[PDB]
């Protein structure tokens, strides 16, 4: 009740920082999480014994995959903690609850192989969910967790509140899905510009919090060079493994995941930043505008790619 996490004065100065990067000590990403619920919901939204049993369940549900593990899923709720601290009165105290729950949540049990990968080896879970694959089993997956015994974290909701707050969570962790990501930046683009973009209408809510979401989970592209590169190798790790996986099959892979085109990384990175990364914050920080620094660093980070190519490092 009387009972505050602290964080040392290192880490309690930076975690407030969109650039923080939660370290390589696993044991401490929960406690991380946890000081962020209580600085950002209060100490009184969630029973301390339930979100505990809640995070160690999910932790359990994440592989040891080289990019989509436990530690992105809280880099990508830090970054969400981050957005919600600098827009403070903009949301609902449901939306701060449900939405670092989400980012938590959003890669769920995650195998390491795209939506594609799934429908060309036809497995199951692609007959079951035809598109945004991989994004519905994650949304499924938290309901699985949230109905084991000690675990529902949202007990003392009313009835309605607790059918929001899945709504919310799932509408948030669909909007991870890339391939819906290009459209929804672009109707949110022309609503702001036309000046008809309106946040008490809920379908428009709706896209705000789905940029969000594509924001928070694409913030590696947002850090430190250093932090940049090294989950760079991450990424490519996967992405190649489902390369391999691809000519298994007898298919040739996009060039994104053929290991053969190491020496054009420089360059895919480039078009990836152009094509996705700063159209996403830059349409994020005319919404919102304290999130000004996500762009900032992503156009930093941009440049450090260009140098790459021109053999300046
Ligand atoms: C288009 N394209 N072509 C290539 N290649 C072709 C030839 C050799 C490289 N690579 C890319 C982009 C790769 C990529 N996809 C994602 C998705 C999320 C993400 C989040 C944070 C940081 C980076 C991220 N990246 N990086
Ligand atoms: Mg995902
Ligand atoms: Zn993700």
């Amino acid at each position: 009740g009387l009972m505050q996490f602290t964080l040392p004065v290192r880490l309690c100065k930076e975690i407030e920082l969109f650039h923080f990067d939660i370290g390589p000590f696993e044991n401490m990403w929960p406690g991380i999480f946890v000081y962020m619920v209580h600085r950002s919901c209060g100490t009184s939204c969630f029973e301390l014994e339930k979100l505990c049993r809640f995070i160690m369940s999910v932790k359990k549900n994440y592989r040891r995959v080289p990019y989509h593990n436990w530690k992105h899923a809280v880099t990508v709720a830090h970054c969400m903690y981050a957005i919600l601290q600098n827009n403070h009165t903009l949301f609902t105290d449901l939306e701060r609850k449900g939405l670092l729950i989400a980012c938590l949540c959003h890669d769920l049990d995650h195998r390491g192989f795209s939506n594609s990968y799934l429908q060309k080896f036809d497995h199951p879970l692609a007959a079951l969910y035809s598109t945004s694959t991989m994004e519905q089993h994650h949304f499924s997956q938290t309901v699985s967790i949230l109905q084991l015994e000690g675990h529902n974290i949202f007990s003392t909701l009313s009835s309605s509140e607790y059918e929001q707050v899945l709504e919310i969570i799932r509408k948030a962790i669909i909007a991870t899905d890339l391939a819906l990501y290009f459209g929804n930046r672009k109707q949110l683009e022309e609503m702001y510009q036309t000046g008809s973009l309106n946040l008490n209408n809920q379908s428009h809510r709706d896209r705000v919090i789905g940029l969000m979401m594509t924001a928070c989970d694409l913030c590696s592209v947002t850090k430190l060079w250093p932090v940049t590169k090294l989950t760079a190798n991450d990424i490519y790790a996967e992405f190649w493994a489902e390369g391999d996986e691809m000519k298994k099959l007898g298919i040739q892979p996009i060039p994104m995941m053929d290991r053969d085109k190491k020496d054009e990384v420089p360059q895919g990175q480039l078009g990836f930043y152009n094509a996705v990364a700063i159209p996403c914050y830059t349409t994020l920080t005319q919404i919102l505008p304290p999130t000004e620094p996500l762009l900032k660093a992503c156009r930093d980070n941009l440049s450090q790619w260009e140098k790459v190519i021109r053999g300046e490092e």
